[PDB]
């Protein structure tokens, strides 16, 4: 049995460097704009995308007990949790969590991460994070925020505990287009990529329809 | 519930479809028809960037932060008696809004200072009848135009409503949205590209 942390890593290296799926899914998502565009129910919109992956990706990782993805190779992680188990993992309640453009680094006040810089991540992680949400409107809280987090074209890593259709619906409607799904021992693994345009995304979504995300 | 109908606007204006953009293009063909009577020529023009998926809403008159439960809210809660604690005490009245700074001010745990063109969303849930004078009723219209940003909404529940339109397009809101719920008057009042051309419709109208 393989694990997530493993299958994590793997997926992130492919998409920004071995494999380049960051290209593939470009080149699809502008198929469907001109499409849509063809048939008269998107026109302009708005398209950002990511400049040459770098090499070291920035990675946020929400809901790290300890930082299982800090040694990984060209990765610098950032890792935020309400109860931390390890030192090097910061305390915050991605909650109360204000996404800043113009900054870089995450501001805690009183020991806790309050700020965390916008379009800045190529990764957010969500690994068995959102099952201990309150509500289903605060999963899609914590959804929306890593997409502000994330920069054109990065991918949001969400992880599940044994819907994923609306889950899939949900996410487009905020701009978020997912990109795999596997089924790993007792865990479903998840990627959703920032498309290059959320109107874009968002019509995908009206075309494939809960706009929350239960459990 | 006004809560769920304001809610369902933001959501509409920002994200779901796109209100914000046709208010513009509705904006920018009533700038270029003044033009075309030269009543109005070159003016500032301000637009907004595409809004983020968590927008910074700004509720004032929060009596218990109704609106943090909003996924796509941002929301810091100002009022004068808080019944909760998540609400920042203040008198809108008494506060600045201060172009340069990027969070609150507090002093003495009363929030005396606000970002300037800061906040997508303003909201006035049944507060502008809790002000004495027509004059600060305005002073809290005019201090919620600057903490807009270029296109932001202010939502304004009621418990005459022309003289409304105008007054609040002398200072650059011009209305997008009315509906009768009960007991209630529910508005949305826009910050137009241009001050400049609200006020030329005010004029008109
Ligand atoms: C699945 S477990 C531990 C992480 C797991 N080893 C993984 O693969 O990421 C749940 C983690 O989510 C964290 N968590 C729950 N709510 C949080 C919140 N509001 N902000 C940050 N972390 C939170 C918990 O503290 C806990 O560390
Ligand atoms: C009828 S309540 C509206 C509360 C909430 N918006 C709602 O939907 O029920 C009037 C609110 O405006 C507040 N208020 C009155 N004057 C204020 C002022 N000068 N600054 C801030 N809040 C004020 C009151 O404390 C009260 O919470």
């Amino acid at each position: 049995a393989r694990s997530r942390i493993k299958w994590a890593i793997d997926y992130i290296t492919k998409y920004f460097f071995t494999e380049g799926i960051y290209l593939q899914k470009r080149q699809r998502e502008q198929r469907l704009l001109e499409s849509y565009r063809a048939e008269g129910k998107l026109g302009e919109v708005q398209c950002r995308l990511m400049e040459e992956p770098p090499d070291r990706l920035h990675v946020l990782d929400v809901g790290s007990c300890f930082n299982p993805f800090s040694s990984a190779p060209h990765l610098e992680v950032t890792a935020l949790d309400l109860c931390p188990a390890t030192e090097d993992v910061l305390q915050a309640d991605f909650l109360k969590v204000e996404v800043v453009p113009g900054i870089r680094e995450p501001e805690l006040e009183e020991g806790s991460v309050r700020r965390l810089p916008a379009s800045h991540y190529e990764c957010v992680i969500f690994s068995l994070l959102l099952e201990y949400m309150p509500s289903a409107e605060q999963r899609l809280q914590c959804c929306l925020q890593a997409y502000d987090l994330l920069l054109p074209e990065g991918i949001l890593v969400l992880i599940t505990p044994d819907l994923m259709k609306n889950w899939r619906y949900s996410l487009a409607r905020i701009g978020l287009l997912r990109v795999r799904f596997e089924k790993l021992p007792h865990i479903s693994c998840m990627v959703f990529r920032k498309a290059i345009s959320r109107e874009l995304s968002q019509h995908w979504a009206s075309i494939h329809r809960c706009e929350e995300i239960r459990i």
